[PDB]
């Protein structure tokens, strides 16, 4: 069998001064 | 078999000053 | 068998002063 | 049983006086 | 059994004065 | 049983004044 | 069996007065 | 078998003076 | 201000051979 | 500020042979 | 200002035979 | 500025032949 | 400011025959 | 300013017959 | 200010037969 | 400066036969 997965994901900002508490959580399980 | 996982995250920030804080978390199991 | 795994994480900062607290932590088990 | 595992991550930061407290935990386990 | 594994981190800092404090901790098992 | 492991790691410090405290540490296991 | 493993790990610091206190350990078990 | 295990490091350094404490440790055990 | 917040999980089974790939990941940003 | 925060997580598995392929991942970002 | 996290994981396994592949990730930025 | 932060992992195995491959990457950035 | 931070893992092996190959990393950046 | 920062691994081993190969890496940057 | 860092490693081994290629690796950087 | 800084490291070996290849690499530097 063949599997294609594509985890894609666009996150821009503009945090002048102090970008505050930001975490990226990322889980892939196969 | 055929498995193709690709993953991609885009985080771009202007900061300035004080990035404060961040935490990439990549959790990959197979 | 084929397995084909790719992870690319983007992570552009601008903060021209005090970086803080910034983490990447990358865990991969296969 | 052909295996391909590449991981590319991008860290850039600009801060033109303290870098402050910035930590790359990388964990590979096969 | 052909395993490719490859690790690629840039880490581009431009922190003219005080590095401060940096860890990079990287911990690979086969 | 080929197995072709890579780790390249690129750290670019700009500190012209006082690098301060930096820690890099590898750890393989094979 | 063919094991070939390489560690490439580029440091450039640019602490033109005082480097304070620079720690670099890499530990290769085989 | 055939080992092929390589490590190299580029330490970059551009202390004019007071290069202080700096600390390489290297632990390869075959 | 204050906040209280308690993740309990509770994950049982019995894999008498092959536990298969299982992967628990959790995050908490505040 | 009174912050409370506790992560509990049981993971219980009466394995006998082979527990394949388990990937814990915590991630933490206060 | 009063913050107390804490986390707690049980990994109880009772594989006799070849834990095979197991690997716990912890990151905690702060 | 109280800060409590405990971390504590518990990891029973019983593979009385061969634990095989198993890894523990510890991250704390504070 | 007052910080208490504690890092306690237990692991208990019983491979009576070829504990294999275990990774333990442990990165404190502070 | 009172820091206070234990870390604490217990690591039990009973490979009467071939240890074989362990690594423990442990990094602190202070 | 008040600097406690206590690092407690125990390691137990019960290979009676051929310890084989074990290392430990410890690295502080103050 | 209130340094208080304590490694310990407990070896508990039973090897009666051939200890092989051994290699502790204690590095602190402050």
């Amino acid at each position: 069998e063949v599997h294609h997965q594509k985890l894609v994901f666009f996150a821009e900002d503009v945090g002048s001064n102090k970008g505050a508490i930001i975490g990226l959580m990322v889980g892939g399980v196969v």
